[PDB]
Protein backbone atom coordinates (compact mmCIF):
# COMPACT_ATOMS: atom_id res chain seq x y z
CA UNK A 1 0.00 0.00 0.00
CA UNK A 2 1.00 3.59 -0.65
CA UNK A 3 0.31 6.77 1.40
CA UNK A 4 -3.04 7.42 -0.26
CA UNK A 5 -4.05 3.76 -0.07
CA UNK A 6 -3.51 4.04 3.69
CA UNK A 7 -5.54 7.27 3.93
CA UNK A 8 -8.37 5.72 1.91
CA UNK A 9 -8.32 2.79 4.33
CA UNK A 10 -8.85 5.31 7.13
CA UNK A 11 -11.87 6.94 5.46
CA UNK A 12 -10.00 10.19 4.85
CA UNK A 13 -9.01 9.74 1.15
CA UNK A 14 -6.54 11.86 -0.78
CA UNK A 15 -8.21 14.52 -2.91
CA UNK A 16 -4.82 15.80 -4.06
CA UNK A 17 -1.53 13.89 -4.26
CA UNK A 18 1.79 15.23 -5.52
CA UNK A 19 5.30 13.84 -5.82
CA UNK A 20 8.08 14.01 -8.38
CA UNK A 21 9.83 11.11 -6.65
CA UNK A 22 7.28 8.31 -6.32
CA UNK A 23 3.74 7.12 -6.95
CA UNK A 24 1.58 7.64 -3.87
CA UNK A 25 -0.85 4.90 -4.88
CA UNK A 26 0.25 1.28 -5.24
CA UNK A 27 -1.63 1.20 -8.54
CA UNK A 28 -0.59 4.54 -10.05
CA UNK A 29 1.58 4.47 -13.17
CA UNK A 30 0.57 7.69 -14.90
CA UNK A 31 2.69 10.83 -15.14
CA UNK A 32 4.29 12.21 -11.99
CA UNK A 33 5.40 15.52 -13.51
CA UNK A 34 6.31 17.34 -16.74
CA UNK A 35 9.68 18.68 -17.90
CA UNK A 36 10.75 21.33 -20.41
CA UNK A 37 14.33 21.73 -21.64
CA UNK A 38 15.78 25.14 -22.46
CA UNK A 39 17.39 23.82 -25.64
CA UNK A 40 14.21 23.82 -27.75
CA UNK A 41 11.53 24.35 -25.11
CA UNK A 42 9.90 20.99 -25.83
CA UNK A 43 8.40 18.87 -23.06
CA UNK A 44 8.13 15.29 -21.84
CA UNK A 45 6.69 13.55 -18.79
CA UNK A 46 8.18 11.27 -16.16
CA UNK A 47 6.20 8.32 -14.80
CA UNK A 48 7.06 5.66 -12.18
CA UNK A 49 9.33 2.82 -13.34
CA UNK A 50 6.51 0.44 -12.43
CA UNK A 51 2.98 0.77 -11.04
CA UNK A 52 3.26 2.30 -7.59
CA UNK A 53 7.00 2.58 -8.10
CA UNK A 54 9.76 5.18 -8.14
CA UNK A 55 10.07 7.97 -10.73
CA UNK A 56 11.98 7.12 -13.91
CA UNK A 57 14.95 9.45 -13.41
CA UNK A 58 17.12 8.09 -16.23
CA UNK A 59 14.43 9.36 -18.60
CA UNK A 60 14.80 12.87 -17.22
CA UNK A 61 18.59 12.69 -17.50
CA UNK A 62 18.34 11.59 -21.12
CA UNK A 63 15.92 14.40 -22.00
CA UNK A 64 17.84 17.08 -20.10
CA UNK A 65 21.27 16.13 -21.44
CA UNK A 66 23.55 19.03 -22.49
CA UNK A 67 20.83 21.54 -21.53
CA UNK A 68 18.76 22.83 -18.59
CA UNK A 69 15.41 21.64 -17.26
CA UNK A 70 12.46 23.08 -15.38
CA UNK A 71 9.58 21.29 -13.69
CA UNK A 72 6.53 22.68 -15.47
CA UNK A 73 3.85 20.52 -13.85
CA UNK A 74 3.45 18.35 -10.75
CA UNK A 75 0.54 16.08 -11.60
CA UNK A 76 -2.19 15.11 -9.17
CA UNK A 77 -2.22 11.33 -8.83
CA UNK A 78 -5.64 11.23 -7.15
CA UNK A 79 -7.52 11.67 -10.40
CA UNK A 80 -9.11 14.98 -9.41
CA UNK A 81 -6.90 16.84 -11.85
CA UNK A 82 -5.46 19.09 -9.15
CA UNK A 83 -2.12 19.44 -10.90
CA UNK A 84 0.24 22.18 -9.79
CA UNK A 85 1.50 24.66 -12.39
CA UNK A 86 3.45 27.95 -12.41
CA UNK A 87 2.04 30.15 -9.62
CA UNK A 88 0.47 33.46 -10.84
CA UNK A 89 0.79 36.94 -9.27
CA UNK A 90 -1.59 37.92 -6.48
CA UNK A 91 -1.37 40.28 -3.56
CA UNK A 92 2.33 40.14 -4.47
CA UNK A 93 4.04 39.71 -7.84
CA UNK A 94 6.41 36.90 -8.72
CA UNK A 95 9.84 37.68 -10.20
CA UNK A 96 8.89 36.00 -13.49
CA UNK A 97 7.22 37.26 -16.65
CA UNK A 98 4.03 39.19 -15.94
CA UNK A 99 4.40 38.54 -12.22
CA UNK A 100 4.31 34.75 -12.25
CA UNK A 101 6.61 32.88 -9.88
CA UNK A 102 9.63 30.93 -11.14
CA UNK A 103 9.32 27.28 -12.09
CA UNK A 104 11.84 25.13 -10.19
CA UNK A 105 14.91 23.39 -11.60
CA UNK A 106 14.59 19.67 -12.28
CA UNK A 107 17.95 18.80 -10.70
CA UNK A 108 18.07 20.83 -7.50
CA UNK A 109 17.06 18.03 -5.12
CA UNK A 110 18.59 14.68 -6.16
CA UNK A 111 17.82 11.70 -3.91
CA UNK A 112 17.41 7.95 -3.88
CA UNK A 113 14.41 6.09 -2.50
CA UNK A 114 15.67 2.66 -1.51
CA UNK A 115 18.60 2.82 -3.93
CA UNK A 116 16.55 4.18 -6.81
CA UNK A 117 17.51 7.67 -7.97
CA UNK A 118 14.80 10.34 -7.96
CA UNK A 119 14.34 14.12 -8.10
CA UNK A 120 12.64 16.49 -5.68
CA UNK A 121 11.44 20.07 -6.14
CA UNK A 122 14.21 22.40 -4.98
CA UNK A 123 12.53 25.78 -4.62
CA UNK A 124 14.54 28.99 -4.32
CA UNK A 125 13.05 32.33 -3.23
CA UNK A 126 10.64 33.44 -5.96
CA UNK A 127 9.65 29.90 -6.97
CA UNK A 128 6.09 28.62 -6.60
CA UNK A 129 3.29 26.40 -7.91
CA UNK A 130 -0.49 26.62 -7.61
CA UNK A 131 -3.92 25.42 -8.70
CA UNK A 132 -6.73 27.88 -8.06
CA UNK A 133 -9.50 25.60 -9.33
CA UNK A 134 -9.11 22.31 -7.49
CA UNK A 135 -11.75 19.67 -6.90
CA UNK A 136 -12.53 17.82 -3.66
CA UNK A 137 -10.46 20.05 -1.37
CA UNK A 138 -12.06 21.23 1.86
CA UNK A 139 -13.83 24.59 1.89
CA UNK A 140 -15.50 26.59 4.64
CA UNK A 141 -14.99 24.81 7.95
CA UNK A 142 -14.72 21.31 6.48
CA UNK A 143 -12.13 18.93 7.95
CA UNK A 144 -8.96 17.98 6.10
CA UNK A 145 -5.53 16.50 6.59
CA UNK A 146 -2.21 16.80 4.75
CA UNK A 147 1.48 16.01 4.90
CA UNK A 148 4.67 16.58 2.95
CA UNK A 149 8.21 15.19 2.99
CA UNK A 150 10.50 18.23 3.00
CA UNK A 151 14.17 19.11 3.49
CA UNK A 152 14.67 20.34 7.04
CA UNK A 153 18.01 21.96 6.15
CA UNK A 154 16.67 24.05 3.26
CA UNK A 155 14.57 27.01 4.41
CA UNK A 156 14.60 30.69 5.40
CA UNK A 157 12.53 33.19 7.39
CA UNK A 158 10.69 34.95 4.58
CA UNK A 159 7.00 34.38 3.90
CA UNK A 160 6.05 31.73 3.15
CA UNK A 161 7.07 28.14 2.36
CA UNK A 162 3.67 26.45 2.43
CA UNK A 163 1.84 23.43 1.05
CA UNK A 164 -1.89 23.24 1.60
CA UNK A 165 -5.25 25.02 1.41
CA UNK A 166 -5.24 28.60 0.13
CA UNK A 167 -7.37 31.35 -1.43
CA UNK A 168 -8.73 30.93 -4.96
CA UNK A 169 -8.01 34.59 -5.76
CA UNK A 170 -4.34 34.51 -4.71
CA UNK A 171 -5.01 37.43 -2.33
CA UNK A 172 -5.12 37.67 1.47
CA UNK A 173 -8.87 37.60 2.03
CA UNK A 174 -8.52 37.40 5.80
CA UNK A 175 -7.95 35.19 8.82
CA UNK A 176 -9.33 31.67 8.36
CA UNK A 177 -9.09 31.66 4.57
CA UNK A 178 -6.11 29.32 4.67
CA UNK A 179 -4.89 26.09 6.24
CA UNK A 180 -1.49 24.84 5.12
CA UNK A 181 1.80 23.36 6.21
CA UNK A 182 4.63 25.86 6.75
CA UNK A 183 8.29 25.10 7.42
CA UNK A 184 10.87 27.81 8.11
CA UNK A 185 12.16 30.07 10.89
CA UNK A 186 10.10 33.17 10.18
CA UNK A 187 9.18 34.78 13.50
CA UNK A 188 6.98 37.54 12.09
CA UNK A 189 3.88 35.65 13.27
CA UNK A 190 4.21 32.40 15.16
CA UNK A 191 7.35 30.48 16.06
CA UNK A 192 8.42 27.73 18.40
CA UNK A 193 11.43 26.80 20.51
CA UNK A 194 15.03 27.06 19.36
CA UNK A 195 16.59 28.55 16.25
CA UNK A 196 14.17 26.75 13.95
CA UNK A 197 12.89 25.77 11.49
CA UNK A 198 9.41 25.03 12.86
CA UNK A 199 6.44 23.21 11.34
CA UNK A 200 3.52 25.61 11.62
CA UNK A 201 0.04 25.92 10.16
CA UNK A 202 -0.71 28.92 7.95
CA UNK A 203 -4.27 30.05 8.74
CA UNK A 204 -3.97 33.45 6.99
CA UNK A 205 -2.47 36.51 8.73
CA UNK A 206 -0.74 34.06 11.09
CA UNK A 207 1.56 31.03 11.11
CA UNK A 208 0.53 29.14 14.25
CA UNK A 209 2.94 27.07 16.33
CA UNK A 210 0.25 26.54 18.93
CA UNK A 211 -2.86 28.02 20.56
CA UNK A 212 -1.44 31.52 21.01
CA UNK A 213 -0.35 34.01 18.39
CA UNK A 214 3.42 34.37 18.30
CA UNK A 215 5.54 32.17 20.55
CA UNK A 216 4.54 28.66 21.64
CA UNK A 217 7.19 26.55 23.40
CA UNK A 218 5.56 23.25 22.49
CA UNK A 219 6.67 23.51 18.86
CA UNK A 220 10.30 22.33 18.57
CA UNK A 221 12.93 23.11 15.97
CA UNK A 222 12.99 20.30 13.43
CA UNK A 223 15.99 20.23 11.10
CA UNK A 224 16.17 16.65 9.80
CA UNK A 225 17.50 16.31 6.26
CA UNK A 226 14.15 14.64 5.51
CA UNK A 227 11.13 15.85 7.47
CA UNK A 228 7.56 14.57 7.53
CA UNK A 229 5.17 17.39 8.37
CA UNK A 230 1.62 16.22 9.15
CA UNK A 231 -1.09 18.83 9.62
CA UNK A 232 -4.85 18.59 9.98
CA UNK A 233 -7.81 20.82 10.75
CA UNK A 234 -11.47 20.35 11.59
CA UNK A 235 -14.37 21.91 13.47
CA UNK A 236 -12.59 23.98 16.10
CA UNK A 237 -9.60 21.64 16.23
CA UNK A 238 -6.28 21.20 14.43
CA UNK A 239 -2.87 19.65 15.03
CA UNK A 240 0.81 19.61 14.16
CA UNK A 241 2.80 16.39 13.99
CA UNK A 242 6.38 16.05 12.83
CA UNK A 243 9.01 13.39 12.38
CA UNK A 244 12.27 12.35 10.79
CA UNK A 245 10.94 11.09 7.44
CA UNK A 246 13.81 8.56 7.41
CA UNK A 247 13.27 7.03 10.84
CA UNK A 248 10.82 6.78 13.72
CA UNK A 249 7.41 8.03 14.75
CA UNK A 250 5.45 11.24 14.36
CA UNK A 251 5.42 13.39 17.47
CA UNK A 252 2.49 15.66 18.27
CA UNK A 253 3.56 19.27 18.75
CA UNK A 254 0.01 20.58 19.00
CA UNK A 255 -3.50 19.17 19.29
CA UNK A 256 -6.51 21.22 20.35
CA UNK A 257 -8.95 24.05 19.69
CA UNK A 258 -8.45 26.79 17.10
CA UNK A 259 -6.49 29.88 18.15
CA UNK A 260 -8.94 32.00 20.14
CA UNK A 261 -8.84 34.97 17.79
CA UNK A 262 -11.55 36.28 15.47
CA UNK A 263 -11.85 34.57 12.08
CA UNK A 264 -10.23 31.27 13.03
CA UNK A 265 -13.41 29.48 14.12
CA UNK A 266 -15.31 28.57 12.12
CA UNK A 267 -12.71 28.58 9.32
CA UNK A 268 -13.40 29.90 5.80
CA UNK A 269 -11.14 27.68 3.66
CA UNK A 270 -11.33 28.30 -0.10
CA UNK A 271 -9.91 25.07 -1.51
CA UNK A 272 -6.99 26.25 -3.64
CA UNK A 273 -3.64 24.47 -3.47
CA UNK A 274 -0.33 26.28 -3.09
CA UNK A 275 3.30 25.15 -2.87
CA UNK A 276 6.37 27.10 -1.76
CA UNK A 277 4.42 30.35 -1.43
CA UNK A 278 2.00 32.23 0.78
CA UNK A 279 -1.71 32.59 0.03
CA UNK A 280 -1.34 36.12 -1.36
CA UNK A 281 1.66 34.89 -3.35
CA UNK A 282 4.33 36.04 -0.91
CA UNK A 283 7.32 34.48 -2.68
CA UNK A 284 10.48 35.05 -0.66
CA UNK A 285 10.69 31.61 0.97
CA UNK A 286 12.76 28.55 0.04
CA UNK A 287 12.41 24.81 0.57
CA UNK A 288 12.32 21.34 -0.97
CA UNK A 289 9.20 19.27 -1.67
CA UNK A 290 9.50 15.53 -2.35
CA UNK A 291 5.96 14.24 -1.85
CA UNK A 292 2.74 15.32 -0.21
CA UNK A 293 -1.03 15.02 -0.29
CA UNK A 294 -4.21 16.66 0.93
CA UNK A 295 -7.18 14.70 2.20
CA UNK A 296 -10.86 15.15 2.88
CA UNK A 297 -11.78 14.44 6.49
CA UNK A 298 -9.83 14.60 9.75
CA UNK A 299 -7.18 11.81 9.60
CA UNK A 300 -6.82 9.80 12.79
CA UNK A 301 -3.41 9.56 14.41
CA UNK A 302 -3.30 5.83 13.69
CA UNK A 303 -3.81 6.60 10.01
CA UNK A 304 -0.96 9.12 9.91
CA UNK A 305 1.34 6.74 11.81
CA UNK A 306 0.82 4.10 9.13
CA UNK A 307 1.63 6.74 6.51
CA UNK A 308 4.77 7.76 8.43
CA UNK A 309 5.89 4.14 8.52
CA UNK A 310 5.33 3.85 4.76
CA UNK A 311 7.47 6.97 4.26
CA UNK A 312 10.20 5.51 6.45
CA UNK A 313 10.02 2.38 4.29
CA UNK A 314 10.51 4.46 1.13
CA UNK A 315 14.02 5.03 2.52
CA UNK A 316 14.90 8.56 1.41
CA UNK A 317 18.64 9.20 1.12
CA UNK A 318 20.46 12.24 -0.24
CA UNK A 319 21.68 11.90 -3.81
CA UNK A 320 24.76 13.36 -5.47
CA UNK A 321 24.65 17.05 -6.40
CA UNK A 322 27.95 16.92 -8.29
CA UNK A 323 28.89 15.48 -11.70
CA UNK A 324 31.85 15.93 -14.04
CA UNK A 325 35.46 16.88 -13.09
CA UNK A 326 34.86 18.34 -9.61
CA UNK A 327 37.40 19.64 -7.09
CA UNK A 328 39.14 18.86 -3.81
CA UNK A 329 39.18 21.16 -0.80
CA UNK A 330 42.35 23.25 -0.81
CA UNK A 331 43.04 22.80 -4.51
CA UNK A 332 44.00 26.01 -6.34
CA UNK A 333 42.66 26.47 -9.87
CA UNK A 334 42.09 28.86 -12.76
CA UNK A 335 38.91 28.65 -14.85
CA UNK A 336 39.20 29.19 -18.60
CA UNK A 337 36.42 30.37 -20.88
CA UNK A 338 35.43 27.89 -23.58
CA UNK A 339 33.18 30.18 -25.62
CA UNK A 340 34.57 30.57 -29.16
CA UNK A 341 36.13 34.03 -29.36
CA UNK A 342 36.93 34.44 -25.67
CA UNK A 343 38.91 31.22 -25.24
CA UNK A 344 41.93 33.08 -23.83
CA UNK A 345 40.02 34.65 -20.94
CA UNK A 346 39.77 33.37 -17.38
CA UNK A 347 37.42 34.06 -14.50
CA UNK A 348 39.08 36.84 -12.49
CA UNK A 349 38.02 39.99 -10.66
CA UNK A 350 38.55 43.74 -10.37
CA UNK A 351 37.66 44.57 -6.78
CA UNK A 352 34.25 43.09 -5.92
CA UNK A 353 33.47 42.69 -9.62
CA UNK A 354 33.90 39.14 -10.87
CA UNK A 355 34.65 39.22 -14.59
CA UNK A 356 36.67 37.45 -17.28
CA UNK A 357 40.07 38.77 -18.31
CA UNK A 358 42.85 37.72 -20.63
CA UNK A 359 45.46 36.16 -18.37
CA UNK A 360 48.79 34.73 -19.50
CA UNK A 361 52.45 34.36 -18.48
CA UNK A 362 53.10 38.09 -19.01
CA UNK A 363 50.30 39.04 -16.59
CA UNK A 364 51.28 40.68 -13.30
CA UNK A 365 51.30 38.60 -10.12
CA UNK A 366 48.29 40.60 -8.90
CA UNK A 367 46.22 39.60 -11.95
CA UNK A 368 47.48 36.02 -11.75
CA UNK A 369 46.08 35.90 -8.22
CA UNK A 370 42.80 37.57 -9.18
CA UNK A 371 42.48 34.74 -11.69
CA UNK A 372 43.43 32.02 -9.20
CA UNK A 373 40.86 30.40 -6.92
CA UNK A 374 41.20 28.26 -3.81
CA UNK A 375 38.41 25.69 -3.78
CA UNK A 376 36.96 24.96 -0.34
CA UNK A 377 34.15 22.75 0.99
CA UNK A 378 30.80 24.34 0.11
CA UNK A 379 29.90 26.93 2.74
CA UNK A 380 26.22 25.90 2.62
CA UNK A 381 26.54 22.27 1.49
CA UNK A 382 29.43 19.87 2.10
CA UNK A 383 28.89 18.16 -1.26
CA UNK A 384 29.55 21.30 -3.29
CA UNK A 385 32.13 24.09 -3.15
CA UNK A 386 32.95 27.74 -2.54
CA UNK A 387 35.59 29.74 -4.37
CA UNK A 388 37.98 31.87 -2.33
CA UNK A 389 40.08 34.64 -3.83
CA UNK A 390 43.81 33.94 -3.80
CA UNK A 391 44.81 37.62 -3.69
CA UNK A 392 42.05 38.50 -1.22
CA UNK A 393 41.83 35.57 1.23
CA UNK A 394 38.66 35.57 3.31
CA UNK A 395 36.50 36.61 0.36
CA UNK A 396 34.52 34.30 -1.91
CA UNK A 397 32.57 34.38 -5.15
CA UNK A 398 28.92 35.06 -4.33
CA UNK A 399 25.82 35.97 -6.29
CA UNK A 400 24.06 39.20 -5.32
CA UNK A 401 21.00 40.27 -7.29
CA UNK A 402 22.34 37.54 -9.57
CA UNK A 403 25.69 39.19 -10.24
CA UNK A 404 28.82 37.38 -9.09
CA UNK A 405 30.76 39.55 -6.66
CA UNK A 406 33.85 38.92 -4.58
CA UNK A 407 32.81 39.65 -1.00
CA UNK A 408 34.13 38.81 2.44
CA UNK A 409 32.62 35.80 4.23
CA UNK A 410 30.58 37.45 6.99
CA UNK A 411 29.68 34.08 8.51
CA UNK A 412 25.93 34.42 7.86
CA UNK A 413 23.72 31.72 6.34
CA UNK A 414 22.69 34.11 3.57
CA UNK A 415 26.32 34.61 2.51
CA UNK A 416 27.02 30.89 2.84
CA UNK A 417 24.15 30.06 0.48
CA UNK A 418 24.96 32.83 -2.00
CA UNK A 419 28.50 31.43 -2.14
CA UNK A 420 27.88 27.71 -2.65
CA UNK A 421 28.19 26.14 -6.10
CA UNK A 422 27.88 22.60 -7.40
CA UNK A 423 30.07 21.21 -10.22
CA UNK A 424 28.10 19.77 -13.11
CA UNK A 425 29.59 18.19 -16.24
CA UNK A 426 29.97 21.06 -18.72
CA UNK A 427 26.90 21.50 -20.89
CA UNK A 428 29.00 22.24 -23.99
CA UNK A 429 31.05 19.19 -23.06
CA UNK A 430 34.17 21.16 -22.16
CA UNK A 431 35.08 21.11 -18.49
CA UNK A 432 32.58 22.01 -15.79
CA UNK A 433 29.44 24.08 -15.27
CA UNK A 434 29.18 25.60 -11.79
CA UNK A 435 25.56 25.37 -10.71
CA UNK A 436 24.30 27.62 -7.93
CA UNK A 437 23.22 25.56 -4.94
CA UNK A 438 20.57 27.96 -3.61
CA UNK A 439 19.30 28.73 -7.15
CA UNK A 440 19.77 25.45 -9.11
CA UNK A 441 18.27 27.08 -12.24
CA UNK A 442 21.32 29.36 -12.41
CA UNK A 443 24.98 28.77 -13.34
CA UNK A 444 28.26 30.68 -13.53
CA UNK A 445 27.80 32.53 -16.81
CA UNK A 446 29.79 35.28 -18.51
CA UNK A 447 27.93 38.00 -20.40
CA UNK A 448 30.02 40.75 -21.97
CA UNK A 449 32.97 39.59 -19.86
CA UNK A 450 31.10 39.89 -16.56
CA UNK A 451 30.11 36.98 -14.31
CA UNK A 452 26.49 36.38 -13.39
CA UNK A 453 24.49 33.53 -11.89
CA UNK A 454 22.41 33.23 -15.06
CA UNK A 455 19.56 30.93 -16.04
CA UNK A 456 18.92 29.57 -19.53
CA UNK A 457 16.50 32.33 -20.47
CA UNK A 458 14.79 34.69 -18.05
CA UNK A 459 13.86 38.25 -17.07
CA UNK A 460 17.45 39.52 -16.83
CA UNK A 461 19.34 40.41 -20.01
CA UNK A 462 22.31 38.28 -18.93
CA UNK A 463 20.01 35.23 -19.00
CA UNK A 464 20.14 35.24 -22.81
CA UNK A 465 19.82 31.81 -24.40
CA UNK A 466 22.28 32.91 -27.05
CA UNK A 467 25.57 31.09 -26.45
CA UNK A 468 24.30 30.00 -23.02
CA UNK A 469 25.87 26.52 -22.95
CA UNK A 470 29.27 27.86 -23.98
CA UNK A 471 29.07 30.76 -21.55
CA UNK A 472 28.42 28.36 -18.64
CA UNK A 473 31.18 25.91 -19.54
CA UNK A 474 34.72 26.30 -18.18
CA UNK A 475 37.91 24.24 -18.32
CA UNK A 476 39.54 23.59 -14.94
CA UNK A 477 43.22 24.50 -15.21
CA UNK A 478 46.35 24.88 -13.09
CA UNK A 479 46.18 28.09 -11.06
CA UNK A 480 48.20 31.01 -12.38
CA UNK A 481 49.22 31.79 -8.79
CA UNK A 482 51.14 28.51 -9.12
C1 LIG B 1 16.74 32.54 11.02
O1 LIG B 1 17.98 31.83 11.18
C2 LIG B 1 19.15 32.50 10.68
C3 LIG B 1 20.33 31.55 10.96
O2 LIG B 1 20.44 31.12 12.31
C4 LIG B 1 19.26 33.91 11.35
O3 LIG B 1 20.26 34.70 10.76
C5 LIG B 1 21.36 35.51 11.30
O4 LIG B 1 20.80 36.72 10.88
C6 LIG B 1 21.11 37.84 11.72
C7 LIG B 1 20.13 38.92 11.29
O5 LIG B 1 20.43 39.10 9.93
C8 LIG B 1 22.70 38.11 11.75
O6 LIG B 1 23.16 39.02 12.83
C9 LIG B 1 23.41 36.78 12.11
O7 LIG B 1 24.82 37.03 11.89
C10 LIG B 1 22.87 35.57 11.26
N1 LIG B 1 23.38 34.27 11.75
C11 LIG B 1 23.49 33.20 10.95
C12 LIG B 1 24.04 31.99 11.68
O8 LIG B 1 23.17 33.22 9.76
C13 LIG B 1 17.92 34.72 11.16
O9 LIG B 1 18.00 36.01 11.81
C14 LIG B 1 16.80 33.93 11.75
N2 LIG B 1 15.55 34.70 11.55
C15 LIG B 1 14.65 35.00 12.48
C16 LIG B 1 13.45 35.80 11.98
O10 LIG B 1 14.75 34.67 13.65
O1 LIG C 1 21.48 36.82 -6.03
C1 LIG C 1 20.11 36.84 -5.66
C2 LIG C 1 19.90 37.44 -4.23
O2 LIG C 1 20.16 38.82 -4.26
C3 LIG C 1 20.27 39.27 -2.89
O3 LIG C 1 19.00 39.84 -2.43
C4 LIG C 1 18.60 40.79 -2.68
C5 LIG C 1 17.12 40.68 -3.18
O4 LIG C 1 17.03 39.81 -4.28
C6 LIG C 1 15.92 39.19 -4.61
C7 LIG C 1 16.28 37.88 -3.99
O5 LIG C 1 15.16 36.95 -4.25
C8 LIG C 1 14.92 36.70 -5.67
O6 LIG C 1 13.85 35.79 -5.80
C9 LIG C 1 14.55 38.00 -6.37
O7 LIG C 1 14.38 37.72 -7.74
C10 LIG C 1 15.65 39.09 -6.12
O8 LIG C 1 15.27 40.36 -6.63
O9 LIG C 1 16.59 42.00 -3.55
C11 LIG C 1 16.62 42.99 -2.47
C12 LIG C 1 18.05 43.17 -1.93
O10 LIG C 1 18.04 44.13 -0.87
C13 LIG C 1 18.63 41.78 -1.47
O11 LIG C 1 19.96 41.92 -0.97
C14 LIG C 1 20.74 38.05 -2.05
O12 LIG C 1 22.02 38.29 -1.41
C15 LIG C 1 20.88 36.98 -3.14
O13 LIG C 1 20.65 35.64 -2.68
O1 LIG D 1 30.82 37.41 -22.04
C1 LIG D 1 31.36 37.45 -23.35
C2 LIG D 1 30.24 37.36 -24.43
O2 LIG D 1 29.32 38.40 -24.21
C3 LIG D 1 28.16 38.12 -25.01
O3 LIG D 1 28.32 38.74 -26.32
C4 LIG D 1 27.73 39.44 -26.82
C5 LIG D 1 28.58 40.69 -27.27
O4 LIG D 1 29.22 41.32 -26.18
C6 LIG D 1 30.38 41.94 -26.30
C7 LIG D 1 30.99 41.24 -25.15
O5 LIG D 1 32.36 41.78 -24.99
C8 LIG D 1 32.39 43.21 -24.67
O6 LIG D 1 33.74 43.61 -24.51
C9 LIG D 1 31.77 44.01 -25.83
O7 LIG D 1 31.75 45.38 -25.50
C10 LIG D 1 30.33 43.48 -26.14
O8 LIG D 1 29.78 44.09 -27.30
O9 LIG D 1 27.72 41.67 -27.95
C11 LIG D 1 27.04 41.13 -29.12
C12 LIG D 1 26.18 39.91 -28.76
O10 LIG D 1 25.54 39.40 -29.92
C13 LIG D 1 27.05 38.83 -28.07
O11 LIG D 1 26.25 37.69 -27.73
C14 LIG D 1 28.08 36.57 -25.16
O12 LIG D 1 26.87 36.02 -24.54
C15 LIG D 1 29.32 36.13 -24.37
O13 LIG D 1 29.91 34.93 -24.89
Amino acid sequence: MGPCDIYEAGDTPCVAAHSTTRALYSSFSGALYQLQRGSDDTTTTISPLTAGGIADASAQDTFCANTTCLITIIYDQSGNGNHLTQAPPGGFDGPDTDGYDNLASAIGAPVTLNGQKAYGVFMSPGTGYRNNEATGTATGDEAEGMYAVLDGTHYNDACCFDYGNAETSSTDTGAGHMEAIYLGNSTTWGYGAGDGPWIMVDMANNLFSGADEGYNSGDPSISYRFVTAAVKGGADKWAIRGANAASGSLSTYYSGARPDYSGYNPMSKEGAIILGIGGDNSNGAQGTFYEGVMTSGYPSDDTENSVQENIVAAKYVVGSLVSGPSFTSGEVVSLRVTTPGYTTRYIAHTDTTVNTQVVDDDSSTTLKEEASWTVVTGLANSQCFSFESVDTPGSYIRHYNFELLLNANDGTKQFHEDATFCPQAALNGEGTSLRSWSYPTRYFRHYENVLYAASNGGVQTFDSKTSFNNDVSFEIETAFAS
